[PDB]
């Protein structure tokens, strides 16, 4: 229903090998994870990957009953309060140079379809000086700017990266849909000053912890979260399933309106992520809904999906139901829900249920406990441990073991790096317990101390 096949287009080249060697921790802390399944022929799982991968956009939820749309409305209310609605249009320049919030426009990524076809970069098609798109682009640019995303086609491939040692098994892939450049340009162009805002000031009151470095944000959180009676962990992931495409109407009609300052034409590029058409190999497919990867605000739109959904689910389940019964925090596909009652998330997983969506524990149990508190949950993959007036992102010991098993030849040692940011948490015996595979093999790995100083100094 919801996956469409269209006729076969040129063979669009897909990544059939991982780039992803063992380190030497792997043969000591033997994880339950391993490079995804990129291959047919793959001897580690006994499923076609192709099929599989793609299993998911088959079927899709049509309609949504009143209830989201009135929290949809209750939580734009609340945002824009908070931000402001001057969120009108950037320009291409602004949109590449980017802003306070946001990084520049990374000119070195995939350009996407044709110009991948052709061999050509992101640096061949526009100049950073003075932003200049090459003939082509801009009429491509001009077509969207009147309402046509006709044109517009997604660049498919599998991910290359670490899995449960299941979903290898069951050749459960993820996706990368690669937009074309100027259609990135445009939606930064379109949400841009927006997300500059949003994803600078997260925290519960916004409702948000997208743009957030944990080492700072998680005494904030801690803090604001620590007086509430109990906080329970929601997890959206689901492999099976995707967001419904009405879900996108509603958030162009009720959150990204021109009521709270977008522009116009915010509901065509927002539709255009609803519904797009996918180049994976020589097949050509017509995807409704589902929010694409590569889009720079996904992450974003997921955010503000998931904190919506979550009180929609609360309203069904509970007819005398508030908005401020609970705060939530939101980031992708995890989050939190402070409160001073005691919920049944049972429940609410059997009601949103009734309309194609899935929660479950952050937790490997597969259900939800009546009694939860902020010492008990996890949230990316991090606890949140008390530390004096402080709290510190204690990561799962078997995420940091995985993460340190395999590592991608040519950044082993900013790997090392960044996880010594992650591992400082867990203490120095455990810190050096995760680095010892590598000090014993002759790797200089800094120091326990090195890093707790850093740590440290960021709040004197
Ligand atoms: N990619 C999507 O739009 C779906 C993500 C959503 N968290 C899920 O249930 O899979
Ligand atoms: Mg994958």
């Amino acid at each position: 229903g919801a996956l469409e096949r269209l006729p076969d287009g040129p063979r669009i080249h897909v990544p059939r090998k991982t780039a992803l060697r063992p380190t030497v921790a792997r043969q000591v802390f033997q994880p339950a994870f391993a490079p995804a399944v990129l291959s047919k022929f793959d001897p580690r799982t006994d499923a076609d990957v192709d099929e599989v991968a793609f299993s998911k956009h088959t079927s899709n939820q049509e309609t949504l009953p009143p209830v989201f749309r009135m929290v949809a409305r209750e939580y734009a209310n609340r945002v824009f309060a908070l931000l402001g609605r001057d969120n009108g249009r950037l320009s291409v320049k602004q949109a590449l140079d980017g802003l306070e919030g946001m990084d520049p426009m990374d000119k070195n990524t995939s350009p996407g379809l044709p110009y991948t076809t052709l061999g050509m970069r992101r640096t061949d098609v526009v100049d950073w000086e003075t932003a200049t798109l090459i003939p082509f682009a801009a009429e491509r640019l001009e077509k969207m700017n009147n309402k046509d995303f006709s044109d517009i086609v997604y660049q498919t491939f599998l991910k290359d990266e670490l899995r449960p040692i299941e979903k290898v098994q069951a050749a459960k892939t993820r996706i990368v849909d690669v937009p074309p450049f100027e259609h990135c340009i445009l939606g930064r162009q379109l949400l841009g000053k927006f997300a500059s805002k949003f994803q600078t000031q997260p925290g519960l009151e916004l409702g948000s912890a997208i743009g957030c470095d944990p080492d700072v944000h998680w005494t904030a959180f801690g803090v604001a979260m620590q007086g509430f009676e109990r906080v329970y962990d929601v997890d959206y992931s689901n492999f099976d399933s995707t967001h419904s495409v009405a879900v996108f109407r509603l958030l162009a009609e009720e959150f990204f309106s021109e009521e709270n300052g977008f522009d116009p034409l915010v509901k065509d590029y927002l539709e255009s992520l609803a519904i797009s058409k996918h180049a994976y190999e020589e097949k050509r497919y017509l995807i409704t809904g589902g929010l694409p990867s590569g889009c720079a605000a996904t992450s974003m739109l997921n955010t503000i999906m998931n904190n919506i959904i979550i009180r929609a689910g609360l309203y069904l389940t509970y007819k005398n139901f508030e908005f401020d019964d609970v705060k939530v925090l939101s980031y992708g596909d995890d989050l939190l829900v402070a409160t001073n009652y005691q919920l049944n998330f049972d429940r609410v997983r059997t009601s949103l249920a009734k309309t194609g969506y899935k929660i479950t524990p952050a937790n490997k149990t597969s259900t939800f406990p009546l009694e939860s508190t902020l010492e008990d949950v996890v949230f990316l993959k991090r606890k949140f441990k008390k530390e004096g007036p402080l709290y510190r992102p204690v990561m799962n010991r078997e995420a940091l073991e995985a993460m340190l098993s395999y590592y991608r030849p040519g950044t082993l040692s900013e790997k090392l790096t960044s996880i010594t940011m992650l591992a400082v948490h867990s203490g120095k015996q455990e810190y050096d317990r995760l680095f010892a595979p590598f000090r014993e093999v002759g790797v200089i790995v800094p120091t326990f101390e090195s890093v707790e100083y850093r740590w440290r100094s960021l709040f004197w």
